[PDB]
């Protein structure tokens, strides 16, 4: 029965021994749900957020599961210096980086006629520029090693959808899809694949459970998506 | 790590443990056969189908040699509705149930429109698009009659989207498959069935895809990791925007 | 106000002197609406349809506008022999062909689970294969003359939309989109451009809060037939579903 | 031969009695080429750019056609104050505003690993944020009157294309496409349609074996500004990459 919220599946070893860094991972949300999935799949995890108290509580909750290593690094993704320090501390604490999941993003609800420059710029900075910062810091690191890796960006159906009062967030998210495509071509040189998931915001008569989005992230992080780069996977809007 | 090097096929990770997976056009070494192998590596019992009767039996025996799940073979000309209907029934009789269908069967060509023959046009469409409808109808009829659901994976093509000289028949057919995936997916929710497609490219890494890589993505779409997805088409890999 | 049905605009000489052939053009429908638009734009027109008596009446109604010349040729588009004769008789009656508009489509509402092959094949034949037949016959004509031309295909939003009980029409129309792309690349060699319009259709929700007037769809067909679309080939123009 | 550059076509009266504002329209390039097309089609035009002398020169050249009125207003599109005053000045000098064409854009060639925040932000500001500023200013005007109008953005195939070293420009142009879709929905209220053209560019490549002449891109913009696109809003028209 597809209309009933399904139970989160077990791990299947998809990421065993990989170090996975996930942003916007404080408290309930796709970020923490993705960190948990990575742990379920046998990974060591580094979680990051601007919000220090809830990041710490999230780290403790993940550690309690008694799976692999869990580290937390504070990072304001609007700061280049902090995003560069995020990658450096990740490698310091966990020995390497294998997978980056770029979740950080900021929504809103404002028609173009009422749009302020301050909100427009903030949404782009948090939702789109942050992905660039973290991809830049990650690729610099991957260029310097031989084992390569994977990045997974989290876009949104709003990148495709015509939606009243969502022009900021939609433009930032369409921006993320294009950045995913173009950085993927560049990333081949460093042995890195880059793809994105695009969550819907419904065919089953229900919304996705967070775990279902994280499960598709895990696929794009895993060797099951070996040949895919520069792709954007709708979860789930029947994207044509 | 060097992405232009052909990677080694990965081990199974239990993604389809206990499921019955039927794979069409699966005689040989091609994508059908490879996908059947992936299904077995993932813990599935498998039924393979094809019209190459001897080649199929031989493929079945080789897949049986792995000593994993059960392998059954069922002959089917996918241009015959009676044969496709009988494929689903025999699969269900032999293996006990059907959980996942993979629609591989397709037919290529190279002919400009200006000199296209009706015969070639009709055959490409029949093998490539109409077979997928035949197999999907028969499976949804089965699924309708039981309480469990399941999953169908279609195999489309980047040619559905790409403007390509001399491919109008195959491109139209594969674009047809994408649309059929979408519409049948909305209908299939009722029976607890998800329907998606993979879309192979024909190069960012400077190498072609290994058939095993396409099969790995099919396995994803057959598995619970794709739990929320239905009526999607996943490019493997053309950077589809 | 955008939610009110707008009045049809005047002609602007976008097709002055061109021979435009339009299929599924008898009676009331996008075909006859497209033929009228062609005439408003200065064209001579050949209209085609299955139903002989209805086609003659539309031919008379159109010639009465007192604009370009209007000819009619009967064609069952499921017949290769008849589509081949449509182009032949078009050139015989009007002297040449400049623009072909492929309108023919057959709708349905049947789930896959209960789909009959009879309906499936019929829908594919009328909606997709006829477009291949007509494009083949046109390109064959263009290969034999010292000029090119333009084809405009009529697809549908259903090519993209996931819709219960429309898998046949949807497959056929997505098929028309891919045919439009591939045939366009080939048609370059003949100096022929090929594009498609993709009209929205109610599922039974629209940006303006109204359906399109047929004239609005024909006006976009006119654009794709005209020199305004000079650089475009192999495109599919949504009218109008905010296609991303 | 479609590989031979076609001659710019005559006006056909598609914009009679309209005031058309075009940005980045000084000198050579799509803006000035678009302003010329607006004039050929019977519009009065206001052209805008940052370069005062080059803008004045263009104004005099377009005025020397002896067609519609040409005004010029200097505007730095990275400045909200200047963009707001661009719209005000347009309405003051020309009487009203009917069509805005958002042409400004800025590119680069920089791999992500080498990307500076400053270049990233500059490219997004000029290519994407400027379109928001201009659209916000125009919609404020249209809201305050009981007539509608039309906005046309100019995106790029780069919104869709995976291209080494263009991640900033690509993100910006993909963003323009999404902004076009969402602003189109809101604009219905004010009687305004908003669509975009998306010009192709050679990867190395193009169907015709030639790049588009600027006029051909302007001719499609004219269609999007005209009543021939009556039913379209929130659409992105590829000129011409065979967008599926
Ligand atoms: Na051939």
């Amino acid at each position: 029965n597809l209309s009933e919220a399904p139970k989160e599946i077990d791990g299947h070893g998809l990421l065993k021994g990989k170090v996975v860094l996930v942003t916007a991972a404080a408290g309930t949300g796709i970020g923490s749900t993705t960190a948990r999935r990575a742990l379920l799949e046998g990974a060591d995890v580094v979680i990051s957020d601007y919000h220090e108290r809830r990041l710490g509580e999230t780290r403790d909750q993940l550690a309690d599961l008694g799976l692999g290593r869990v580290e937390a690094v504070v990072c304001d993704v609007t700061s280049t210096e902090a995003v560069d320090a995020l990658i450096t501390q990740t490698v310091e604490k966990a020995g390497r980086l294998d997978v980056l999941v770029n979740n950080a993003g900021l929504g809103g609800q404002t028609p173009v006629v009422d749009m302020t420059d301050e909100e427009w710029d903030r949404v782009l900075n948090v939702t789109l520029t942050s992905v660039m910062r973290a991809t830049r810091a990650a690729l610099r690191y991957f260029r310097g090693v031989d084992h390569g890796g994977v990045i997974v960006n989290n876009a949104s159906v709003l990148g495709w959808r015509a939606q009243h009062s969502q022009s900021h967030y939609a433009a930032a998210k369409a921006g993320v899809m294009a950045l995913t495509r173009c950085s993927a071509i560049e990333a081949v040189e460093f042995g890195v694949r880059i793809n994105a998931v695009s969550p819907s915001i419904e065919a089953f008569g229900r919304a996705a459970e967070p775990w279902e989005v994280a499960a598709t992230i895990a696929f794009l992080a895993s060797d099951y998506s070996s040949y895919m780069t520069g792709e954007v996977v709708s979860v789930s809007s029947q994207r044509a």
